[PDB]
């Protein structure tokens, strides 16, 4: 239909074009893109930092350093960098504020509604910070499906971008005070247009086959 | 269509309609966005189970037998159920699969850049194997972000679906052969039409603020 083909042509840019930048609109659209995203229980457990300024993208790319001086420019020359944060942990006043939202919001008809979603979100959040003892990585993987979600979407908007997870972590943390806020830097996305210098926007795209990869039954 | 028109049409679909079944063309279309969502170093370190058939999505629906039976009408009514799967540990076999079909595909221009790209996959790879000790979560954070992928690209097919965790992975595991073959099921995603019975449907969404999530720079 239509996004099959943003699907088939996005890609992952290498090189961008400093002077071009997002429309007063799409930097809006990209925001909206980063809340809207699903998540488990609706517990939205991250944290995004936005990054349009020489000196904000300046503070970000502190993070490319080491054997990561190749992803430099990316977070140097984009229109925008966004920097996708997952919580340390999940607090039971940030899962109450979860569900105060959604009542606000309307979706709880009766207050016994309200307390049936808390106790939903309450039982998922227990089993992995009190049985399984992963409720980081739980609420990690949530980050990531909001990426999935924001890259593509970017890409419907008729953006470049590029996802990246070489980067050091600890400096970007410590820069932006993460820790203390209860936050962790997972993974940069910077998003503006490509320049004739990336190579990447010329190549096929390479996937494995799915006689691999899928099954049917 | 605009894609934030969907991402803030999209809901997550509480019951199905078993008689609407996905055309031939989004049936395709469907695999074909799970083949081609982006990844870490282009590692594509999943699988993916595709349930069409009546038995099929029964044998799917068993992992929902426990606690999780309020989630079976989901997994049975939809048109096409799809359960991703990670792959458990990352083997050389894997790493060299991915690097002969970018090879076929044209990706490399000289036999040097293959064995660049295959090196700096390898870096990235050993580092959480053999460092981090988090191989197992990094390809499933792959996984997450393919299905954040996934479920704005089918919204914006204009069909319904819901992401699920309710369900019992050791139950789908066993019921589909995995463990054995090297993955391990993460999410169950029913994909169709939604039904009258639909409350989520006439609901609205709810997300919090941007005044709390977002940090511009
Ligand atoms: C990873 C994941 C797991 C979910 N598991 C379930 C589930 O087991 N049952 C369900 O009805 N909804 C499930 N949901 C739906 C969420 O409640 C929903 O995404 C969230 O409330 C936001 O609503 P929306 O999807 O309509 O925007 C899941 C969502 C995600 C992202
Ligand atoms: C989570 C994640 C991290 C990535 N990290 C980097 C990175 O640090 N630098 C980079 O240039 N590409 C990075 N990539 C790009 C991937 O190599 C790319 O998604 C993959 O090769 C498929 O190509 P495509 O995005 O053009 O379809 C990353 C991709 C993902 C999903
Ligand atoms: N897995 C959860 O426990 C969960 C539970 C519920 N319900 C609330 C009462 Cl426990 C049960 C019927 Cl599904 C819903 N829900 O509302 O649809 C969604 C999720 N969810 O994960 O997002
Ligand atoms: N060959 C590729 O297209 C490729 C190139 C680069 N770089 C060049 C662009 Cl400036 C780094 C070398 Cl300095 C990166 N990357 O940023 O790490 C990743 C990939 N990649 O697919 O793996």
């Amino acid at each position: 239909m239509d996004i099959i083909s943003v699907a088939l042509k996005r890609h992952s840019t290498k090189a961008f074009d400093a002077s071009k930048k997002l429309t007063p609109e799409q930097a809006e659209q990209i925001k909206t893109l980063l809340q809207y995203s699903p998540s488990s229980t609706n517990s939205q457990p991250w944290h995004f930092i936005v990054a349009s300024t020489e000196e904000g993208k300046a503070r970000v790319a502190k993070s490319a350093a080491g054997n990561y001086v190749f992803n430099e420019r990316k977070m140097l020359d984009a229109s925008h960098v966004v920097v996708f944060c997952a919580k340390t942990a999940m607090d039971d006043v940030w899962l109450k504020l979860v569900v105060d939202q959604e009542d606000a919001d309307g979706r709880f008809a009766t207050p016994e509604a309200k307390a049936a979603n808390d106790k939903g979100r309450k039982f998922f959040a227990d089993m992995h910070r009190k049985d399984l003892h992963d409720d980081a990585e739980w609420m990690a993987k949530q980050v990531y499906l909001n990426v999935g979600n924001f890259l593509l979407g970017v890409a419907a908007l008729g953006l470049d971008a590029v996802p990246i997870e070489g980067f050091d972590a600890a400096i970007l943390d410590a820069e932006f005070g993460l820790k203390e806020k209860g936050y962790t830097s997972l993974v940069v996305v910077p998003v503006g247009h490509h320049s004739v210098e990336d190579f990447n926007a010329t190549l096929p795209k390479s996937r494995l086959p799915q006689n691999i990869t899928l099954t049917e039954v």
